[PDB]
């Protein structure tokens, strides 16, 4: 099993990025969540990028290059 | 079994990246998350770049390359 | 069995990171989690990069090679 | 099983890169958590860098590198 | 078994970096956790670097190189 | 096992790198945590580096090197 | 860029199998050659056999093969 | 740049097998070559088998394998 | 760069199997060379095999097997 | 940069197997080579086998396996 | 740079297996050669085996296994 | 830059096996040579085996191994 | 191959009268070359003469003959 | 290989009348070169002359002759 | 290989009549080179002359004669 | 090989009349050379003569003759 | 190997009429060379004379000869 | 191997005349030289003469001969 969790140039609150497995007789109780926000600027950006995501990856030859300027 | 969590750039308040396995008779309360930004400049960001997300890599050759000026 | 937590250039309250396995017969509870910001600059910033995350990489050459400048 | 926490440039308040394993019969409470900030100036940073995340690396030749100027 | 744990340039307050394994019979109890910040400059900093996490690393030849200038 | 905990250039109350094993029959409490800053110029800072972490690395040969200028 | 010289059951006197390569200023003579049979039985026999001459062969998988029942 | 020579189940007299390189200001004689042979009986016999000649092959997998029942 | 001689179950008189290289200001003469066989028996046999030649070989996986039955 | 001489299962008279080089201002002679067989009963034989030649193997992985059953 | 000689399993008179390097200002003669059989019974003979040849093998794993039931 | 002589169940008169470097101003004669065999019965034999000839070998792991059952 | 370099009366820097033959794999650089002349009488003479270039002559009679006076 | 190189009455900085045959894997570097000449009277001169090139002369009578005065 | 260098009359720095045969793997560098020549008189000179190159001269009668006064 | 290095009425610096033969893995380096001439009458004179450059000369009759005066 | 070197009338620093022959790994240097001339009067004078290059010469008849007065 | 270096009125530094031969693993050095001529006459000067450089000389009848006066 495989289980990737990725985050990046971001504002929360909370619970985020969970993971629950292989569980019995559990039981849970989650809180109120609030996000406020006023007079604010240049927030919450990434620049320019790629994005990949694959099980297997077989016999890769001059591929997943990236370049800029 | 692989568990990888990633975090860059961010403003939070709790309650993240969190993983729970294996588990039994178990119980559990969360409490409340509050997020409050007033006047703020410049915040969260993150520069050009790329993700890759996978299992299995074989064989790469002159590959996953990446170029800035 | 693999658990990797990466976190770089945040702002956090708690409950960040966190991983729970082999457990039974526990309970548990958590606290409220405020998160306050006014008047801050520049903040909560990484630089250009790549990610790369996997389970198995096999006869790489020549590869994951990042260039700035 | 292998576990492995890193963390750079940060601010935060408490509870963060917890590992709780091989537990029976136990129980614990957490505090409350308050995050609060005024006029601050260029913080929480990191600058250009590169993230690798895995489980096996197997004949790695001329790769992960690095290079800046 | 392998657990580690790596910080490095960060403001806290409490309760970080934290491994608990093989209890029985045991309970605890945490404390509140407050951080407070106004005007401050410069802080919590890292410059250019590489992170690179795994279990197995076989047979690696002129490679996780790191040039800067 | 093998528990390895690294901290550099950082500002912290307290309750940091803890490691608890083999026990029965405990308790404990803990204590309030409060981190106060004003005023305070060019701190919690770490210059350029990198970070490898693994359990077993098997025949390195030219590798793992960093120069800087 | 080779020579590959592969014989077998042959009859033969002799003056076979030459690679002569950079020659300069050279000279030579060879002599007669003779072959007389008389009365043989069975001779210069082969089995069944595939044959494959190339120069470049790339990424093959599960071809190549020879069966005899 | 190889020279290869193989041979098996062959009668000769002689000058067989030649490889001459980088030769200069030479000269020479060979001699005279007579083959004769009388009421043999089962000779200059090979099996079956699979005969392969290359200059380069790259990732095979699953290949060039050869059965006798 | 390289020479490679392999002979097996042959009959020959002489004048065999011969590399030369970096000759300057020679000279010679080889003689002659007589063959007889009268009334021989089951002579110059190999059983079954496979040949393969080549100069360069990377990455084989599961390849190259022989059974026999 | 070698030469490599294998033999087995031959009936010879001589001059075989030379490997002559860095040769300035020579000069010689061989003489001759008679060869005279009868009434030989069951010479000159060699079983199963498989023949690799090359120059550069690299990264093999199960492969280049004999099974005589 | 080496040379290799292997005989097993011949009849020869002589004038074999030779290795001339580095001769300057040099001269020889080699007398006659005669091979005569007769009546001989089960001569010149070898079993199964694999034969290989190279200059560089690197990285075998799990590989060049003969067997023999 | 060696040289490797192996000699095994041969029947041979003389001048055999020689390895002549660094001659200068030189000079020989070798004599004549008789081989006579009658009425010989199971001479010249090899049982199985497995040939490798080479020059560098490196990171070997669970190979060249030979079973006789 | 035959080569007549001739010269009379001249003036040069250099790089002058050269002959290359037989090279492999030879890389190389002539740097720069400055002729500076002033002020200078009566330089790069040669009296009178007659010029033959050839091959073959046969049987030349009472011919090529330079009379001067 | 025959090289004649003559030269008579010449001025010159350097690199002149050079012969390379028979070269391998050899590099070479030719630094610059100046000639500089003032206020230098009768320089460079030679008398009458003739100039024979050539390969082959048979049989020459009374020819080749230079009669001066 | 025959080389004839000659020279008569001559003014330089240096790198004159070289000559380099039969050489492998081998490096080399020649300085620069300055030639400054100032008020001189009557350098250089050779008087009248004939100039033969060739490689047979066969039966020659009374020829290549040179008669001055 | 021959080798005629000759010379007469000649001014260098160094460097003149060098033959290399018969090297392996040499490298070599040479100065810069200078070559200073002012205020010098009657330099580098040579007077009358004749060339003669050849291989072979057979039955030369009353040939070759200079008569001088 | 024949090597004549020949110097009458000259006038030089150093470095002049060198034979290096069969020589291997070895390396050397040679110094820088200055030729300073000033105010020098007949200087690097040979008188008549003729000169001759050759190998070989069968049944001279009264040649050769100079006659001088 | 056959040197002869003969040198008639010169003049020099040194490093002159030099025969190396059958060298192995010998590095070495020559230091700087320097040739200052001021104010002189009647220097490197050489009557008349004939020059003969040759290998073989058969039969020679009356020949080579130098009459002066």
């Amino acid at each position: 099993g495989f289980f990737s969790f990725i985050g990046e140039a971001f504002q929360g609150a909370g619970d985020m990025w969970r993971a629950y497995t292989d569980m019995k007789e559990a039981g849970w109780k989650d809180g109120d969540k609030y996000f406020h926000a006023r007079g604010n600027y240049d927030a919450a950006q990434r620049g320019p990028g790629g994005v990949w995501a694959a099980e297997k990856i077989s016999d890769a030859r001059e591929s997943f290059q990236e370049f800029f300027g």
